[PDB]
């Protein structure tokens, strides 16, 4: 069975696997440690970007508002922001960079505008997500220390919220479409969930990487002849310097999407 397959995958993986798939055709779900907390790492950027999109609903000039990028803003990974030092990036461009290239500086600019990590949590709560919590900025929000509650959520919680954000009631249509466009254009998830699905399927996703070999990916999947699927695959390991295992995410995705 699917459950036995996931258990077998986890057993040989040397880590802890968290999976939550929602089939929007009948709202049925495939869950594996779906109620356990996992460090979200960069997958948390979706909530920060969505928070700004929500604001843009009542501020028509927000997305085009320029933000100055200084050398001091650069952190551990910022392939897009680095290209704009001494210049500016609009909030929309920061949203794009944060989601499609997982630019950590872009994420920090989004948090800074919103007023801090706690403001992202407040946004998640307003969506009915009582699990999500953002406590730090990038890159420390990716320490993924075992048992640390900071910057964590559960696979089911994130799956429900991602569904609400991309296919549901969370955002106004234009903003919802914008978030979807950003997710579909992600460049960082080839080897993750996407690697375990038919090549013709359209996918939007946000990956995450951190210490303890934490390897995450959250996605919305559009089959060619079926209703969308929302999938969260989180993976973490016992040693701080473990390698990321995107192959495990691809494997989990293949397992739970069999038949769709
Ligand atoms: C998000 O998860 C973030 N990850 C990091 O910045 C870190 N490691 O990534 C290799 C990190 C920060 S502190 C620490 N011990 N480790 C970005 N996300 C991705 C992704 O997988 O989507 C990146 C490719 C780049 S940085």
């Amino acid at each position: 069975s699917v459950q036995q397959q996931l258990e077998a995958l986890e057993k040989s993986s040397g880590g802890r696997l968290g999976v939550a798939l929602i089939n929007t055709a009948d709202n049925s779900q495939i869950l594996y440690r779906a109620d356990e907390r996992f460090a979200m790492c960069s997958t948390s950027k979706v909530m920060a970007a969505a928070a700004v999109l929500k604001q843009s609903e009542s501020d028509k000039h927000l997305l085009n508002q320029r933000v100055e990028i200084k050398k001091s803003d650069l952190v551990n990974y910022n392939p897009i922001a680095e290209k704009h030092v001494n210049g500016t990036m609009t909030l929309a461009e920061l949203g794009a960079a944060a989601l499609q290239y997982s630019d950590n500086t872009a994420m920090n600019k989004l948090i800074a505008h919103l007023g801090g990590p706690d403001k992202v949590t407040a946004f998640a709560r307003s969506l009915g997500d009582e699990t999500f919590r953002l406590d730090r900025t990038a890159p420390t929000l990716n320490t993924a220390i075992p048992g640390d509650p900071r910057d964590t959520t559960t696979p089911l919680a994130m799956a429900q919220t991602l569904k609400n954000l991309t296919l549901g009631k969370a955002l106004a249509e234009t903003q919802r479409a914008q978030l979807v466009t950003w997710l579909k254009g992600n460049t960082t998830g080839s080897a993750s969930i996407r690697a375990g699905l038919p090549k013709s399927w359209v996918v939007g996703d946000k990956t995450g990487s951190g210490d303890y070999g934490t390897t995450n990916d959250i996605a919305v999947i559009w089959p060619e002849n079926h209703a969308p699927l929302v999938l969260v695959t989180y993976f973490t390991q016992p040693e701080q310097k473990a390698e990321r295992r995107r192959d495990i995410l691809a494997a989990a995705a293949k397992i739970v999407t069999h038949g769709f």
